């Protein structure tokens, strides 16, 4: 037998860093979970038994904090790529690097209308992740995402004109729920190397920006006539305001609500335009996903 | 053998609600989880075989529906004594009925600083919960929540003080983080029936919100000396500010964000005065609990 | 304001114990959670900011780990009296230690038709629950449980002669799958203390035991009027078969696995006697509980 | 802009099928979770509004529970090629389908001794997946596996020789607990159409069973010089069994069980030989993986 291919790290390493002003007093603080999976030649690890090859996982988690305490965290596009160029650069035998990085909500709570120096709140599970490739020799290559955004409109969507067959009972509609998880992921061009990526930084959080700004104004203005079709124009937008995206890919799940007759009791009108009372359903969901590129 | 106690119904019943204000054309939607248990004459169901006595669960879910249509789902205090009062009136022989309602969050998205008239956001997991007991003969018992409430302050909880003996090993502290999920319940006076509920309907948002709002100032601004007295200084101003209200309860994890010792790597100063990195433990975690009533 | 309950300490305590036959080199693991509340003379550690009173989650965590390995984990009723009984005991402030304990299941595992001397396997979710309360001048209250059994039957269940009015829809049936997730709870007679405890340490495993072959077999055999009646069923044999056993106390959802109508495509025969393809649902579920005790 | 790649469907379809020998009276039942991803000429979807290439999302829900119907659910290999076939014959515009099915246990019951007809247990959460891709020219690439078997052994598992840098704090180790979750991934070579899946049917259930095996019995048996060590073994066993695989992928956590130092407490021994109260750790973990192919 052989090895074909062959990845191994540390997984779920959550991590916090505080920066405090000590000037203003204003504390701000960072959450993150990281996975980092090596690659390189270390074949003999698995056929055999030869552990020199092997940077622990353990140590890999020491590298991780030791890592966030000596440099920002934020962009964690940045972070990401310092951690990962880290490995390859330390170790000989290792040539690639993987970095996962999801980063959770800590925002600063506002007190009598005033912004609080040191005291947050999780205002929603909504993620921001980078994916960081960073490979001996071909540089890094970054997808940066937005993940668990959670949205609905009560209106303003349609689906009607789909295939019709044997196969087929769904009715058309020109007014619907529409609920969506977003999944947003934009990928750059391939970075050269760090000072390439520090070369953009300011561009990673506004483009986070963009994207979250471009997917919320489209949901909500966009008199849908599919999730398909709204999606792309998001993906559109985005690829239009920031050049340095080489796609833009969206998933995103379709919750139904379905609409209940209440008809058989004493001819209660809850459907079509008399609906007012849906029933949500946790499964099973449409799930429709896209990539788009430059043209 | 005898039953001693029993009780059935229809769990994890979701709905949605949908307002359409025609005039301004604002739509405002409503999504809840519900769950209703019922007590009564129906022990025989259980030693006999005897389903007559039994409200099939589907028929519950059917009546939630219902209601929902033909009455407000807002504030969740009313709609749910209006439930439970329905199934004790409804049936002779069923005395007690036992409503858990969860409110999820659809908060209305803003754009381009304007408020939109049909799309919102999930901005947060937090929960404003309901637990509503109507009694046949002893009217309606309402417990009011919020859950899932996250938060993090970076400094200003402190630690010490506490008991040391030979199973301690704990140092004292002046300064730690304090992260922890707020789960707090307030207990209303007894009220006789429907009409009583219903004449005090604008003090259930009102108290939510207070509940809210002293909750989220009293961990921002107090300088905690523990879990336990911070939490007490909460539930004592709510009490404070409600006079219908009888009890409040807190339930408090404290999620521990352990300081990393990096001295062992080039010197690094991480821990005390020098603290910037640390590592959120997922378990164990305290749990603080007390109940506060009027003295 | 007043405090008129309180509780507090650590939760989430994940422990392994293993334990090593040298004579025949055989190995028995054991795993579980535990969460140890206390109660006691504590209330000014909320209203004075009074640690003092206060015995540190962290210490409790420790006083844990430290039984575990100074005493038998197994059975579980016994460990969580030994632990309750340490708190009470050794704390003069602290009157009552309520700890609760989830064991995991590690199944030796069979390797060609013969037990393996160390490995183990998690054949199951199922787990095996004890709540043990110590009062200071009550005893010892236990409440065993099992949980997470998740059970189907593919015929003999039925459910008719419900009640019917105009919030029915639900139609009789003479044959359906009835499959539920079994929570049961057996509530021992008040023990004086740790003496009695052990004096019926045999009893504890040989009366699990037999609670789940009773549970499974009453389900497997009985021809279901509805989950009422078997329930009822099962109760009833435990409480005969275990003098020690107060109350046994049942929760089973019933997860409802829906009929499919194919007629629509050409005619296809998906109900009643051709039913063979249905569709799980994940909400809403009914939910049946009863509370057995001694005539 | 341009649609790079697009793939849309139904996902969390839940379905259950019973079969019944009318002869024995023994029944068998089969529950899965089905996700249906299609590609083809559907980018006008997404850039015009044109939905008349869409079959939708609820027709591919109709499509699988009428072809689970017609067809035998088992092996789930077949299962998938058949569905997944249907949709690229079935629509001139589709060129692929993605067909991912998870397969729940439910093992018959055994009551007295005797195999109960009718009655079944979930006995793990243990799954069998088959992700099937049926693409229009190219055949049918099928990769199934196993998931969530959960494993322990309680010795004869090392870890020493790794390398040790300033990074380094893991101390080697001669005897160690070795817990994981397997994910096992087998791939066969491509099939040219169903003809010729089908003349393999009855090679897809001996070999899960032979992966099943053959990873228990090495987990067991090995006395692992590390992760990667003892996976390497399992694949390459399969690979020799079973010549039609291609692959064999393997993705295992280790999920840490850490030494506690008790020495504080009385001076108590509990680490090294007298270790034998650990704590499980729930984050991080380690993460090996390897894809082993043929020589
Ligand atoms: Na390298
Ligand atoms: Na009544
Ligand atoms: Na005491
Ligand atoms: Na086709």
């Amino acid at each position: 037998s052989a090895v074909k291919a062959a990845r191994y790290g540390k997984d779920n390493v959550r991590v916090y860093k505080v920066h405090k002003d000590e000037k203003t007093g204003v504390q701000t603080v960072y959450e993150m979970t990281v996975c980092v999976l090596l690659e390189g030649e270390i074949e003999t690890s698995y056929t055999k038994a030869d552990n020199s090859v092997i940077v622990a996982t353990d140590s890999i988690k020491n590298t991780i904090y030791i890592t966030a305490k000596q440099n920002p965290v934020t962009p964690p596009e940045l972070f990401g790529s310092i951690l990962g160029t880290h490995f390859i650069e330390k170790y000989n035998h290792i040539h690639a690097a993987h970095v996962n990085i999801v980063c959770h909500r800590w925002t600063r709570m506002d007190i009598d209308g005033k912004p609080h120096p040191h005291s947050f709140i999780r205002d929603s599970e909504e993620k921001r992740n980078v994916q960081v490739d960073v490979v001996e020799g071909k540089g890094i290559d970054i997808k940066s995402s937005l993940s668990g955004l959670t949205v609905l409109k009560s209106t303003n969507s349609q689906f009607w004109g789909f295939l019709r067959d044997e196969y087929t009972t769904l009715k058309e509609t020109w007014d619907r729920i529409l609920s969506t998880d977003v999944d947003a992921t934009w990928q750059w061009k391939n970075f050269s190397g760090l000072q390439e990526v520090r070369s953009h930084v300011p561009k990673f959080d506004a483009t986070w920006a963009t994207a979250r700004e471009v997917t919320l104004k489209t949901f909500a203005e966009d008199n849908s006539a599919s999730v398909q079709a709204t999606m792309y124009k998001m993906a559109e937008q985005i690829l239009a305001r920031q050049q340095l995206i080489e796609t833009v890919e969206y998933s995103l799940p379709n919750k139904h609500y379905f609409e209940i007759d209440l008809s058989w009791h004493k001819g209660l009108q809850n459907t079509g335009k008399n609906a007012e009372v849906f029933a949500p359903q946790s499964d099973p969901n449409g799930l429709i996903k896209c990539t788009v590129g430059r043209s």
